[PDB]
């Protein structure tokens, strides 16, 4: 049994899927959703780099969002814990070629999609 | 609970892990690497593969483990030919991966490499 899904991306305990198209934040989260996952929680600067390294030139939206004035949270609402910078004042964040920045969650971005893989707990 | 279908600091995808170096060598030292960790210079099986270590691997040019006779068909590197899933350009011996596609040199020329092998799930 396959630790990943077809045509995703195995990196250490999870599975990474890398979008074709572009969606606003909202409808990439649905997507994720729909097969099981979310936009990508980034835990570590090995994964932020793994994926850097994968990703291309588009923008690619992450599972990172905030209320303007508050915190950076993971997609289960958890205060996430700032392993990386985030550039900008935007509500929902991605990645672009230097790293983590920030935007409109109403723009339409490529998308990165995670999961644990199967075999996990 | 498990253990990761790939060793650390190697990639999964489509039930094989790959590894992507750091170092050059020549395409028998690269191989002589491989084999040290279980896998073979990698075993390139279809174009959504080869899509893949076109997009991870960077600008380097990196060896992979396909190799033919001066005027033969490409042969994997237990001997079987192989499956023609993609143009490889050139007039060498020993086939790689450039910035956009499959090509082929002297194999005493240095290079990053790509290893593979299958995922510990496999069987
Ligand atoms: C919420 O999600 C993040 C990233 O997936 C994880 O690190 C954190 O521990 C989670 N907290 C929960 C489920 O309480
Ligand atoms: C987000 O995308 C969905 C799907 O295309 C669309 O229905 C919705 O209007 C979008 N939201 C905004 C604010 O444009
Ligand atoms: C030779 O290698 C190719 C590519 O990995 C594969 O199709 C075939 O199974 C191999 N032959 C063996 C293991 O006998
Ligand atoms: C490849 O390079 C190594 C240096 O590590 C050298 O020892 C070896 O003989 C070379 N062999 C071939 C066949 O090119």
């Amino acid at each position: 049994q396959a630790a990943c899904p077809e045509s995703w991306i195995g990196f250490q305990r999870k599975c990474f899927y890398f979008s074709d198209d572009t969606k606003n934040w909202t409808s990439s989260q649905r997507f994720c959703d729909s097969q099981d996952a979310d936009l990508a929680q980034v835990e570590s600067f090995q994964e932020l780099n793994f994926l850097l390294r994968y990703k291309g030139p588009s923008d690619h939206w992450i599972g990172l969002s905030r209320e303007q004035g508050q915190p950076w949270k993971w997609i289960n609402g958890t205060e996430w814990t700032r392993q990386f910078p985030i550039l900008g004042a935007g509500e929902c964040a991605y990645l672009n070629d230097k790293g983590a920045s920030s935007a409109r969650c109403y723009t339409e971005r490529k998308w990165i999609c995670s999961k644990s893989d199967i075999h996990v707990g």
